[PDB]
């Protein structure tokens, strides 16, 4: 009801006030409130590199340009930290990007994807076909529902990996821990080390107190995020496992040469944090 | 416009202006200095020709990376040259090294350092250091009039020029320059990298850093070596052995190594 072709999309929020990042709108493809959140999709300036942009509640979540960074990091940092990931769960990820990356792994026999907003996937199918192609994969079962409810009703020792593609109390992470198998790996999108370092520390310790043996924060270069860097918490249920070094190097996989960001050297480097934030990983 | 500093094709990044401390064209460029929103973390902001160059918040990232990645790649950096860096941030980091006996800093705009003294006192403090000699002049002209084998490290905080940089460096000399973004101008990085190599430098490696104020949230630096067989991607001398290691807010040896791991789309820059 607002965004007009030729106008400018303006991203801005609290926690980080007195700052704004704006993108020119070439064409508004979708702009309306869904049952759960406000979904905005528009074509960015053709002379710029971003292409099609998706925003949720005013926050950019997907762009054609840097899309691969976040999806490869979440998908591969987690699965390459697992001895043999066969059954995988994705909470959120309706766009299908993380799913696409998880499906590259031949070890994966099945992946369950549970996103609460069915309109996110519908609009992703229409305006991000190269990302959402994964949603129709035989090895994928896509559910439209709450992930909190899903994990609570999932039996013990079901999944090898749980990827939480959504920025969720203690009952939820207790559920994530219990639904994972003994060598299970949990993955969540973490906050920025710049605009909310304090919440990362809290989330990191809270996840460990829930029962997970270890948690490590991985950093990534994603240009569309306010400070140009989001991260991801890679947690481990099993004790005595170092997720900072690739358990199975992706170079041994055939799809290794198809990735645009991730490789074993990026994996290692992602867990190297600036001195001011180093204490998170110790 | 109304209490909002905007930067830059079909995109823009804006900051609210709490108080304008300085805004005028100098002899060489337009210098803007303002206090950002107090409820935000940026603090005092400096922009040159509309481009943010220094903010209180992330200032340390760029200055530590340029200063320490270069010096920690040198066996014994005693004489150092800094072209640009009038704010004094890189100089401050260079001066942390006890091996450094002298540092020459040459910035073309004297008003940049004057305004840095006033509005960035904790950064520009280094400019008055005994081991520092600060010159107001063109670095192109300076390096061409500098004798051969003068410096251990040259930091460019900004063909005849890089020929001069190569010549004025001693045999195990290390050159450092600010590189472009791997996102918004990857093609220029490759050109610059090859061009520096064909000038005569044995090796060149691009280091990546997390700097939140830059358009895409990541600028980089080219660290180049005059001597062949030198791998700058691993610290020659870990900073952990120096007494100032714990004073650094960004740089350490693990970050040093991590900085040269590039995304696959940009890996051809480092081979
Ligand atoms: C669009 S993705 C954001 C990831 C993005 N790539 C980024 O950089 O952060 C977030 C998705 O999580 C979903 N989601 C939000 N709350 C949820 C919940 N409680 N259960 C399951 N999915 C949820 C939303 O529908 C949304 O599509
Ligand atoms: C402020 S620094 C930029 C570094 C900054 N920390 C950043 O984030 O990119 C740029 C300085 O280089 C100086 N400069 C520009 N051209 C120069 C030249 N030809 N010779 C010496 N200094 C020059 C400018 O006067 C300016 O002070």
């Amino acid at each position: 009801s607002e965004l007009i072709s030729g106008g400018w999309f303006r991203e801005e929020n609290d926690q980080w006030p007195g700052q704004a990042m704006s993108l020119r709108v070439e064409k508004v493809l979708y702009d309306a409130p869904t049952k759960f959140q406000h979904l905005t999709i528009f074509e960015s300036d053709p002379k710029g590199p971003w292409g099609t942009v998706m925003a949720l509640d005013g926050c950019i979540q997907v762009t054609d340009y840097d899309e691969f960074v976040y999806h490869e990091v979440l998908g591969h940092t987690s699965l390459c930290s697992h001895p043999k990931p066969e059954r995988v769960l994705i909470i959120g990820g309706g766009d299908g990007g993380v799913l696409r990356e998880v499906l590259r792994h031949g070890t994966v026999e099945h992946c369950d994807l549970v996103d609460i907003d069915g309109e996110v996937m519908e609009q992703s199918k229409q305006h991000f076909p190269q990302i959402s192609r994964s949603l129709a994969d035989p090895r994928a079962t896509v559910r439209v529902g709450d992930g909190l409810a899903f994990v609570r009703q999932t039996p013990d020792n079901t999944y090898d990996v749980v990827i939480i593609d959504t920025t969720f109390g203690e009952a939820f992470y207790k559920d994530v821990l219990r639904i994972l198998k003994p060598d299970g790996i949990c993955c969540n999108q973490g906050e920025s080390i710049w605009l909310d370092l304090e919440l990362i520390e809290k989330m990191s310790r809270f996840i460990r107190e829930t029962g997970f043996a270890s948690v490590q924060y991985a950093l990534m270069h994603v240009p569309t995020y306010p400070c140009g860097s989001i991260g991801t918490l890679v947690c481990s249920k099993k004790a005595g496992v170092d997720v900072t070094k690739p358990l199975r190097p992706v170079e041994d996989m055939p799809f290794a040469k198809d990735l645009k960001y991730y490789d074993s050297e990026m994996h290692k480097a992602s867990f190297a944090l600036p001195r001011f934030a180093r204490h998170i990983n110790n």
